[PDB]
């Protein structure tokens, strides 16, 4: 009958014997993750990885949904899948982000981040953001916590537990009850649990504000059983020190009330890579001018996996 088209992606089953140097690497809402080397069999590879894990029916489920989410996406900037594992309960293995996520990437290195680091990353994000959008793809956990550091000149979305799949014609995602990053969604989202790209917009425009406040929770101290109420009065998180009024005013439009007032993706790639190329005129940092970001045996085969394809 009528619908989308065939998704033809691959998922890649990895035996446990592959996986070598596993060490804990933290837990916590999302689970539980460990890092590890991954040694496909018959090649001379070694490629640094990551492992998650949530052996209930219900998580099982809920790692799989994450699995056909990410084994259906090809992203510069967005975690690809390399495969899960099935053992006592399932793992997904992706590519290791050695640097962390980039909510605590940024609290670390305040004093070392220029305005050039921070509208790259605007930009990354907004490119992996409208990727999603380009696979009908509405991620609704949008946050800096959930995009991760490969090196400090490259991040890319991961976490894809809430991310749901829009069908042709459709536009909303209706969801039902569950707890929900409150203070990064949209009002339409609190108020009537609606979701569509344009929701991930308002989450991007609160991560934005994370990154150009190094690392500040939005609405701090404030109960997010209030966020709603002071959203409909027309608060909205305060101007970064940092920020110009270009690039807050960016941020606003991310927190209209009219859905399709907001800044589109694309739009967003375009404006920050405008001011990625004069970024002093649009951050002021002290001393902007003045900051730089950057085993042993397996050194001679280790490939990172954006170099391992297929
Ligand atoms: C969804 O993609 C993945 C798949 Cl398939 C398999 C394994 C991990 C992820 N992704 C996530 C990493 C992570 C990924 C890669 N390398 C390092 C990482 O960091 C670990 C830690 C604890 C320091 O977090 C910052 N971390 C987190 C996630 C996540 O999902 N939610 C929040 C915390």
């Amino acid at each position: 009958t009528s619908g989308e088209a065939p998704n033809q992606a691959l998922l890649r089953i990895l035996k446990e014997t592959e996986f070598k140097k596993i060490k804990v690497l933290g837990s916590g809402a999302f689970g539980t993750v460990y890092k590890g080397l991954w040694i496909p069999e018959g090649e001379k590879v070694k490629i640094p990885v990551a492992i998650k894990e949530l052996t209930s029916p219900k998580a099982n489920k809920e790692i799989l949904d994450e699995a056909y989410v990410m084994a259906s996406v090809d992203n510069p900037h967005v975690c690809r899948l390399l495969g899960i594992c099935l053992t006592s309960t399932v793992q997904l293995i992706t590519q290791l982000m050695p640097f962390g996520c980039l909510l605590d990437y940024v609290r670390e290195h305040k004093d070392n981040i220029g305005s050039q680091y921070l509208l790259n990353w605007c930009v990354q994000i907004a490119k992996g953001m409208n990727y999603l959008e380009d696979r009908r793809l509405v991620h609704r956990d949008l946050a800096a916590r959930n995009v991760l550091v490969k090196t400090p000149q490259h991040v890319k979305i991961t976490d894809f537990g809430l991310a749901k799949l829009l069908g042709a014609e459709e536009k909303e995602y209706h969801a039902e009850g569950g707890k929900v990053p409150i203070k990064w969604m949209a009002l339409e989202s609190i108020l009537h649990r609606i979701y569509t790209h344009q929701s991930d917009v308002w989450s991007y425009g609160v991560t934005v504000w994370e990154l150009m406040t190094f690392g500040s929770k939005p609405y701090d101290g404030i109960p997010a059983s209030e966020i709603s109420s002071i959203l409909e009065k027309g608060e909205r998180l305060p101007q970064p020190p940092i920020c110009t009024i270009d690039v807050y005013m960016i941020m606003v439009k991310c927190w209209m009330i009219d859905a399709d007032s907001r800044p589109k993706f694309r739009e967003l790639i375009i404006e920050f890579s405008k001011m990625a190329r004069d970024p002093q005129r649009y951050l002021v940092i002290q001393g902007d001018e003045r900051m730089h970001l950057p085993d042993e045996e397996d050194m001679d085969d280790v490939v990172d996996a954006d170099e391992y394809l297929i």
